[PDB]
């Protein structure tokens, strides 16, 4: 029934909206100048960057650390809304971690392309703006560390999805269950076919006139599984460039043997 999927679509969407603080709704207003909500500083260059935490350890790692632990805001948001999934909690405990540990990143990231144009990505939620240029230009590893996430969130936002299609699509991520370990995988992927059915529905009625997004949104979750693994080796890379440098356990586990 229908019905049962719009409750869902409904369900999650409000899970959503209760776990992840800056939605895309939000962040769009932000970008494209919005009463609603405020104007951002624009971090371009070291100067503004200095003058960023007045208004909201060399740069490139003072940057990277602060996206090392902005991501972990963002897991504890996700693992959040990820309870909120019907039947998620319920699932052995083992196979939860491992939906987790795989899907966390898939997610955060297809959640990020939320803060992003081509031209930069909103941080310190929304109140500040760093350009795609600045983090180019940062040093030879890091430098090159948000560029495939720019270029994800540009063909990604070009989907026009808004966060009631992302909860959903959210959801169908973590509740995979081609994630390797896994020690029971039919009933992951009876929710998954859930929420599928749930994403199909929530795409035609949201989006009529946008042919086959369902099957769009779906080829997408190639982009991400090929962020996730390209930004994995980087990392590596790092951790034996800068032998001072500390990455947070809790992602740290995340990466642990993928
Ligand atoms: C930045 C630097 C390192 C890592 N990492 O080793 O996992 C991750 C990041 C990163 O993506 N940080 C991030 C993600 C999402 C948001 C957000 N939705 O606001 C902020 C920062
Ligand atoms: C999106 C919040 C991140 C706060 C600033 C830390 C830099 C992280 C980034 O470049 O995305």
């Amino acid at each position: 029934e229908s019905a049962d999927l719009r409750a869902l679509a409904k369900h999650l969407y409000d899970s959503y909206i209760k776990s992840f603080p800056l939605t895309k709704a939000k962040a769009r207003a932000i970008l494209t100048g919005k009463t609603t909500d405020k104007s951002p500083f624009v971090i371009y260059d070291m100067n503004s960057l200095m003058m960023g935490e007045d208004k909201i350890k060399e740069v490139a790692i003072r940057i990277f650390q602060g996206c090392q632990f902005r991501s972990v805001e963002a897991v504890q948001e996700i693992t959040e809304y990820a309870k909120s999934i019907p039947g998620f909690v319920n699932l052995d405990l083992n196979d939860q971690v491992t939906l987790l540990k795989y899907g966390v990143h898939e997610i955060i990231y297809t959640m990020l392309a939320s803060l992003m144009n081509k031209d930069g990505v909103l941080i310190s939620e929304g109140q500040g703006f760093m350009t795609r240029e600045f983090l180019k230009s940062l040093r030879k590893p890091f430098g090159d560390f948000m560029e495939p996430k720019f270029e994800f969130a540009v063909k990604f936002n070009a989907l026009e999805l808004d966060d009631s299609d992302l909860a959903i699509f959210i959801a169908v991520i973590i509740l995979s269950g081609d994630r390797p370990g896994l020690l029971n995988v039919k009933p992951i992927e009876d929710i998954q076919d859930n929420l599928l059915q749930a994403l199909e529905l929530q795409l035609k009625l949201n989006h009529p006139e946008s042919s086959q997004l369902f099957a769009k949104l779906l080829q997408k979750m190639t982009d991400l599984r090929q962020i996730v693994t390209e930004h994995v080796q980087l990392l590596q890379v790092i951790k034996k460039t800068e032998t001072d440098m500390s990455l947070h356990p809790l992602l740290q586990e995340i990466y642990k043997d993928l």
